[PDB]
């Protein structure tokens, strides 16, 4: 009940579509169900009067009937357009909306759960959940109509036979079920052992370098193809359960029929009965079987679109554990550039029991660069995450200009903050884009002013020696690029914001004589007016800092000029 | 006929069963199909009879009938089980063959393909492929014989009828494949849009760091809505279109049930028909009905089947760029371990344009420690990559006592390489199996092997102090370690293995006191009297190495002593 409240509500915008298509769905169903008793009727019909010419009883009756089918096709289309267009409707309110809530929550959030399964949320889950208050409502809506009207049917044709079918079908029903569970454990079992067999092939494919360095390919060759030869010894097992299921079920439901014919022939013979009448009867019994069946997988999609809404109010209700745009803004003349870091105790998310930061203290003062020096590993990237307010520290406070980063508003903390990465990202947009991405409406810049920080960052020229230049399409679906223009498209998109604080994060691992000096000219240019810290990697830009903090076993064990 | 020649060689070792499933299922689906005949004939003796007891003849015919039905559950029984069996079989040979021709692949064909692809290829393709030689093959096989008697007795039971449906069916048929192709474009149309939506989606939630970074979640949030909202709209199109065929459709079949039911019902009145040979018509033309959306699925599954097919006999019949197991193994006078990389040229396969040694020259002498040094992303870790084979260098030589590591074989050449890495991998296995690992038969170590290198090793301890010890199953489906810890069982498995040459690229990244002197300790227990390469972090190890060489842009910039 308080789940079914919540799919309710979001039927509920498209109620009055709904309850239309639900209207032509209740006349047309009904008004099917009326058929196999007119035809026991004309088959008696016919049966008393061999003599009898129907020729014009026949042309009106198709005449008549080719009318209801236009209407019936009418009415149909109508239902099905309505159905398709209001799941539509609630999966487009479903994306828009769980969209939003993912890029809201925090970056924690981010580490611990996959891409593959918000997609597979965002596109699968919203397509169960449409279409399970939607186009399986009203299937089940129909099966469940259609039974209620099969079933009184078969009473009204034959009390006898249908007390009869009522007595067979349930014990029958029942041990078939026992036998479909007993089918279920010896799947279960096989399915359990190829996701086995499949994580050990996962596992041995992700890691093979490890495999090859041990010479222990052909081991696990052999491993595996244990493993799956296994699993067709479950399989043989569970294919001869099957067998004897399938071949009683079969059986069982000839049977079954068989008993209706010979008892019906029978009530037939003693005149209890007409043809027509069975013929009628037999119809609606066979109408009920699949209404049985609809209303089986209407249960098993019922249950899926449930296992989705859950997923789907799970994340649409997770309120982020950092605020999103939350806080205050320094006023023009407050706002200076000036950050802190004071007794600064950091774990990230993932591995908490791994410390980055141990009272890590750290002063960069208004309109000096900072150089910050440390062996790899030790935690220089964090030092970026943490001024961003990525995430927050466990222990200490992060300050600009005296106000902790905590009590200002994210979004506008990080429009005072410019950033050029290791590896920098650049989306499946055109170069243009990827620039005016820096702008804080992208929309707003000329392309004046992205020309402008494209010849400032040494960029211009690779990309206007590209076939379609600006409007090239990069990113990982587009135009694959070096580190060194990624880095000077970093620089574009930085000079573009007009950061008062800026943080580099020195990519000296590849560059080459003339991408290393076109991005160190840029990076000149980006750097001068402006709060700067620098991760260092090249001993040129540590000596003309205006001061170095090294970083070891998470503290500034030293605080000094290059020479000092 | 290239493609079904494979597949036939597929079923091929599976050929007996497959014969008598297909022989118990044309049985079945010949029987059957003379049932429409026998009930017109039927309906044709009530009709004419009125005034006749049947109630022996209904009882033989459906104490017959029972027998009949008896038989035909078995016969299906047999049937499913031989089928499914056959399919399993051939499920298990593809799963094999498959595993051993990716493990047998190069390290470079794992840099170019994504694993989810090698597992959705070893789990989907095998089970399409397996099922379309059997299951799907019988389902076309029935569904096209079934047609083919069930046209047949349309024909003998009423040529002018059947002639009719020939000359209804296929014009409507052709209007409507017509309408599909029409439906199928709309549809391609938002289902592109869709994917467009998701990319962005998909890109956005895995580069969230750089979207909070520019305080751009609020403009991607609208940019995703936006995309979504038009999505929407070619839906509700492609929904117009898809109502006005359905009701196309099912107006179309019904006028032709309609028509039938018409002309037969006037064929009846002129002494053409009587009500059982109609009956008996109408009952094959349904039965045609079904075995034309039967051969419909069947051709469906076999392009899947097909498709699946190209897939799997591509990396069946890959050949490895590299040497799997060939080659010359060294005498043990002969070996000695000694190292020398000369005029070495390599740039990764995913990265071709990026160098990592540009004439790269290294002698490491037998059972004399180097020690590595050079920037971060310098390309320390690629050392170890060329020395163990995992490429071949695309310039210059690596050589082992003197050998082009080329003209031995890679398998033997590993046995004699030991390596611990910065940050090792444990297989979700027990901790034992894993330490095993290091043997030359994992299966030959005893007990003791194991304690004697995990106390050697400074594991012992954690290892004993976890709930089942040596049988704690760790790796990712298992229980998470340190890096030391991982580090220390690295150490145990290279100790098992004893091998002349011994690769190390310490992590002094994430090291505690505890773990930090325990490693230490248990590495220099490790590189007594062994030929070493260690890339080192720690400024301790590089003092009381040998020689020190210096990588620098791609080459030995620097060799000699610590003070040298
Ligand atoms: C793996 C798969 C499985 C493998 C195989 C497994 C094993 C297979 C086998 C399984 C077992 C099969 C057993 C079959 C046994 C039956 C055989 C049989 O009957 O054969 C003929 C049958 C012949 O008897 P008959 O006199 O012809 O038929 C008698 C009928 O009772 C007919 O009575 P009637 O003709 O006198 O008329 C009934 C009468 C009386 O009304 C009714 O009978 C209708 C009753 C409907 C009840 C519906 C109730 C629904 C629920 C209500 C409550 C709602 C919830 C309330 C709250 C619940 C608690 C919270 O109708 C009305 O009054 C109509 C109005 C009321 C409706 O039995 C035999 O001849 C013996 C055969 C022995 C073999
Ligand atoms: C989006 C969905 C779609 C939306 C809607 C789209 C639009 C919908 C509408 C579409 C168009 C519908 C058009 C319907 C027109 C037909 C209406 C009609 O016929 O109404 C009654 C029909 C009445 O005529 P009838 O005399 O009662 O029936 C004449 C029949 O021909 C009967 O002739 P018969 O009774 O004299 O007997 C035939 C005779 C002669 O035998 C046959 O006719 C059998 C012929 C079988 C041929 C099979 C050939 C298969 C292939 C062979 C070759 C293999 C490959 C070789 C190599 C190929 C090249 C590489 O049978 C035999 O000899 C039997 C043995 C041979 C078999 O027409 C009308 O009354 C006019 C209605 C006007 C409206
Ligand atoms: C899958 C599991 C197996 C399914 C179970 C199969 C069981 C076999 C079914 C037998 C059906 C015949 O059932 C038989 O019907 C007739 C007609 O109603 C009954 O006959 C009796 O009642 C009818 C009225 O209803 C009278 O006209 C008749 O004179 C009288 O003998 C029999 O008493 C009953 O035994
Ligand atoms: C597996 C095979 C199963 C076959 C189906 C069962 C058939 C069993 C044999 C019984 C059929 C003969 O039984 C006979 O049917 C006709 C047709 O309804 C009945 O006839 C009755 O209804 C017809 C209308 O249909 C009237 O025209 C007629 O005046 C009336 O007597 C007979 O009173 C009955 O004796
Ligand atoms: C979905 C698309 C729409 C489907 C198309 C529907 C078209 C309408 C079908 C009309 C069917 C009736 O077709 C009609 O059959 C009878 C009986 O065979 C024919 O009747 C003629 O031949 C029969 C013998 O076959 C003689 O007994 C009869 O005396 C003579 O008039 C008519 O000449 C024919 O017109
Ligand atoms: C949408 C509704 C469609 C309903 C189906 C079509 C029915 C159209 C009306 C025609 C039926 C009446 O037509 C009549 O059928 C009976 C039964 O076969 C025929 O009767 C014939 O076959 C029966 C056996 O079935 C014999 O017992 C009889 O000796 C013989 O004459 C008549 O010769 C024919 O005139
Ligand atoms: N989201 C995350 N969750 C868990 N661990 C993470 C993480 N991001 C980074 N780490 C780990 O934190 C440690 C320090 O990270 P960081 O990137 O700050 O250091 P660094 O910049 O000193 C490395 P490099 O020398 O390559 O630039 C590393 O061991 C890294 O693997
Ligand atoms: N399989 C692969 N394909 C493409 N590029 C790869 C690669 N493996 C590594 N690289 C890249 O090659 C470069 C050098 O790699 P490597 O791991 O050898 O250096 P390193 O050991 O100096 C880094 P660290 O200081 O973190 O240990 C890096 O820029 C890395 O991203
Ligand atoms: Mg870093
Ligand atoms: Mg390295």
């Amino acid at each position: 009940l308080p789940e079914a409240r919540k799919l309710l509500g979001l039927a509920y915008p498209e109620r009055r579509r709904l309850a239309a298509a639900v209207g032509f769905l209740t006349m047309s169903s009904v008004i099917s169900m009326s058929a196999p008793f007119f035809l026991g009727k004309i088959i008696d019909v016919i049966y008393t009067n061999p003599t009898v010419d129907y020729s014009d009883n026949l042309t009106r009756l198709c005449l008549g009937l080719s009318a209801v089918f236009l209407c019936g096709a009418a009415a149909n289309a109508i239902r099905v357009y309505l159905m398709q267009t209001s799941g539509q409707r609630i999966v487009n309110r479903l994306r828009t909306s769980l969209f939003s809530s993912i890029l809201r929550q925090e970056v924690a959030f981010f580490d611990k759960t996959r891409t593959g399964e918000l997609i597979n949320r965002l596109s699968s889950d919203t397509a169960l959940l449409g279409r399970s208050v939607t186009e399986n409502l009203s299937d089940g809506l129909r099966a469940g109509a259609q039974a209620s009207v099969g079933i009184s049917m078969m009473f009204f044709v034959s009390p006898n036979l249908a007390t009869f079918v009522l007595s067979v079908v349930p014990p029958v029903s029942i041990i078939a079920v026992i036998y479909g569970r007993y089918l279920r454990k010896l799947t279960k079992v096989t399915q359990d052992s190829l996701a086995q067999a499949t994580q050990l092939a996962e596992e041995r494919i992700g890691n093979v370098r490890t495999v090859r360095a041990f010479g222990k390919e052909m081991t696990e060759i052999e491993k595996y193809a244990s493993k799956v030869d296994h699993v067709m010894q479950l399989a043989r097992k569970e294919a001869f359960a099957r067998a004897g299921f399938f071949g009683a079920t079969g059986l069982s439901g000839n049977l079954i029929v068989l008993s209706v014919l010979y008892k019906g022939g029978l009530l037939m013979g003693s005149a209890h009965m007409t043809v027509g009448e069975l013929s009628s009867f037999l119809m609606y019994a066979f109408w009920v079987g699949i209404s049985i069946g609809g209303l089986s997988s209407f249960y098993s999609e019922l249950m899926k679109g449930l296992g989705a809404g859950g997923r789907l109010w799970e994340l649409l209700e997770r309120e982020p554990k950092l605020p999103f745009n939350e806080g205050v803004i320094l006023n023009e003349k407050s706002f200076q550039g000036a950050l802190e870091f004071k007794n600064v105790h950091f774990a990230y998310p993932a591995r908490p029991e791994v410390p980055i930061f141990q009272d890590f203290s750290l002063s960069i003062p208004s309109g000096s660069v900072t150089a910050l020096v440390g062996p790899s590993g030790s935690g220089k990237s964090t030092v970026l995450s943490l001024l961003l307010r990525l995430y927050d520290p466990a222990s200490g406070t992060i300050s600009l200009d005296g106000h902790d980063i905590r009590q200002l508003n994210p979004v506008w903390l990080r429009s005072k903050i410019g950033t050029v990465s290791q590896e920098p990202i650049l989306f499946s947009c055109s170069i243009a884009e990827n620039i005016a991405y820096g702008a804080d409406d992208p929309s707003s810049v000329t392309a004046e002013e992205i020309q402008r920080v494209a010849e400032v960052a040494n960029a211009v020229a690779f990309i206007r020696n590209f076939p379609q230049g600006f409007n090239t399409v990069v990113g990982e679906k587009g135009v694959l690029l070096s580190g060194g223009q990624k880095q000077r498209i970093a620089i574009a998109r930085a000079l573009l914001k007009n950061p008062k604080i800026l943080l580099l994060d020195e990519a000296t691992s590849a560059l080459d004589a003339e991408n290393e000096y076109l991005v160190q000219e840029a990076l000149d240019r980006l750097m001068d007016g402006r709060t700067v810290l620098v991760i260092a990697h090249r001993l040129s830009t540590i000596k003309n800092a205006n001061m170095v903090a090294v970083l070891d076993q998470g503290k500034i064990t030293e605080y000094g000029k290059h020479e000092e």
